[PDB]
């Protein structure tokens, strides 16, 4: 997913501190470009 984990850097600001603040894009994004759904956690990466 080159242009799945492109909106990271993108939403990048949401894993910047945790997602619960601007996940409204990430919000299904992230479930995209991320399956662990934990990018802040990142306990599976």
């Amino acid at each position: 997913g080159s242009i799945d984990r492109l909106i990271d850097r993108i939403t990048e600001r949401a894993e910047d501190s945790g997602n619960e603040s601007e996940g409204d894009q990430e919000e299904l994004s992230a479930l995209v470009e991320r399956g662990h759904l934990a990018p802040w956690d990142v306990d599976d990466l």
